[PDB]
């Protein structure tokens, strides 16, 4: 177990760090917990890896990792294989703890957000708090506006998401351009029920 | 032999990768064989070695490693050397695999492919099935156009291609504008048979 | 401590380039001195660790981190603590010694400065020598004439500092239009007593 | 001897690289008496190391470095010194073989040299060889007028050279304008005699 070595050997410099930074004992424990959460104890250089490889087996691991989140929401699992590869490419795993704002309402959103596991709040002003969990995405209304965020998003419980910036975005409705249709009935129901 | 090191080093990581993300026997065998077709047991950081030499040194090891295909096929046999330099210094070494998908008719193409060793199948919609082999090229078809890709292409053996991206294609024929002639003849040629 | 390890093995590196290179005994036993006031004899990778975190992480680090340098200035002190927050994330630390042209006057300017802790020289022409220290920044001139420096800034005594480049302060301002002001206001009160 | 370890510890690599690549014996002790005259037994990530440091020492140290060439020409001897550093900035060491073909006539130029140590033959056409030593540069013809090579030029012994690309040229004329005359005066001088 040579990556759990990287992670044990990572993680001691993630201590020394805080312990330089003389960051308090609570914050510590937050940055502990996160690494497991993200990690859990094992990492590699999947940028190097992946890179050693080709198109086809890239695609084949990342269609088969996202595979969960993929017949999870109908966006993906009705649509064009070729279409689904295209945008689970261009898609950044993250892990937000509880409590985190992933989204703050009033600022210029740049990314959009796939729940694959976990719960989210959403606050638009006094009381939403609408939740959204497995299977459905958020912050696809600046990615078509170009303006602020209409809500605020934070998450619950702990949050498994995936993220995708408007230029990844746009770069694949470029190849796709009905898809973007999918986004808008969502961006309008939406601020609809506002 | 540390280059023998650095591969089986690299390789366990993968090896543990895909334990981690608890992928098939099957897909790990086809991990295993790519990375022993692609690598051979021995990897070094390429980039970095020939970063660390000069122009000369460079455009000489890319000619050598790339003699067979330069004496494959007429385009380079006979054009200017300094022509063939250029372009040699802008392609990548790609490996494919029995099956897989190099092409995929119907998409926003961007790179070209130049055959060094193995063959290769054109689906164009029912039913043809031509085969490529060493010394030819596929894909001009689309740099050319800049739209869609006429047909599919998949690995039937084992492939070892070259692969020129579209920017790089035509920041040569910049330099060569008459040289994009030898890719046109070819496309046209094509496009007729359809 | 691996970190420390670090930190040694990084410094005897510098010692070899040095010898290499034939540096005068002055100069090593400054670069040495750099090395200890910057780093403190421990070193991380800052850009790998962070980068393995998410954005509130960050953020919260950062915001930590530059908390001395934020209370200790009005313009963060009572700004929008979004606007504080995507200002730090732009910083970059610095450390300046004894005597140093921090700014060149004369030259087209492209960074400003905020002084966590030290004290600097400010020469404009003939005697000034206008001293600036904890909590205040110099550089913003250039960041809103896009002109030439107007004056020279040298490090008194050890120089703590953090950077914000041109492209990165019109970024903010883009998001926080009104806080340009702030800068403005500065600059003007500056450019009058001259 | 930490440094000499990375040399020898990167050579062998090299030697790995070559063997794998069944490079011709010829060739391979070309390979070594490059590392040879451009590394000479000791190897440091000089972009990290720079990069820990600051502005001043780095200007400091490419100002001490190159030290040599400095006083070696007029142009940036008696030139304003921050164009001097400004200028040094930019310069890539390289080193290149008897007989290198460091500039092929006809080609678009995109780079100029400055000779520290060597001589080069100017082939233009049938015979100049004119002969360029220590304290002279070249290429700064299509710096100019971004049109093709209107020579060749090869290295007669072993060259130790400064290269300055065409854009981090058009960067520092941007600030020293009036310093582009020096280049010029150069150009024509030279486009005369043909
Ligand atoms: N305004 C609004 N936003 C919603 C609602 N449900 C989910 N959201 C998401 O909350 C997000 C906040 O940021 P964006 O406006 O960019 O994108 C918004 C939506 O995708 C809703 O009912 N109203
Ligand atoms: N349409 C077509 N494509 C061919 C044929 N033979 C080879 N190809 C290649 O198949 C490729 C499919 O992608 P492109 O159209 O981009 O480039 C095409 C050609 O280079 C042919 O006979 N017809
Ligand atoms: N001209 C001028 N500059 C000042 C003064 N006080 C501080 N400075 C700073 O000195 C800096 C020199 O570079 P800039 O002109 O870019 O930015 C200038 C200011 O921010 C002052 O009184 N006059
Ligand atoms: N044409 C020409 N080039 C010269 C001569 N002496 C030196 N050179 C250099 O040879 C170089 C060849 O490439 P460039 O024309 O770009 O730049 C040219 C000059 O800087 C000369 O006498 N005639």
């Amino acid at each position: 177990d040579s990556s759990r070595r990287q992670y044990q050997e990572k993680y001691k410099q993630v201590e020394q760090y805080m312990s330089f930074h003389k960051l308090p004992a609570d914050f510590r424990q937050k940055i502990h917990d996160y690494y497991e959460h993200r990690y859990q104890g094992k990492m590699f250089d999947e940028d190097s890896i992946l890179g050693e490889l080709n198109g086809p087996l890239r695609e084949e691991i990342v269609n088969f990792n996202c595979r969960k989140l993929v017949a999870s929401m109908p966006l993906f699992a009705n649509a064009d294989p070729n279409f689904v590869t295209a945008m689970l490419t261009k898609l950044k795993f993250e892990v937000f703890q509880p409590g985190d704002y992933i989204i703050r309402e009033g600022t210029i959103g740049k990314k959009m957000y796939f729940i694959q596991h976990g719960v989210v709040s959403v606050l638009t002003k006094g009381n939403k708090e609408m939740k959204l969990s497995d299977g459905s995405y958020f912050g696809e209304i600046c990615l078509l506006t170009r303006g602020r965020r209409t809500a605020s998003v934070r998450a619950d419980t702990y949050c498994r998401l995936y993220s995708l910036s408007v230029d990844n975005f746009n770069e694949v409705l470029e190849e796709y351009p009905m898809m973007r249709r999918a986004f808008e009935t969502v961006a309008i129901d939406r601020l609809d029920r506002d």
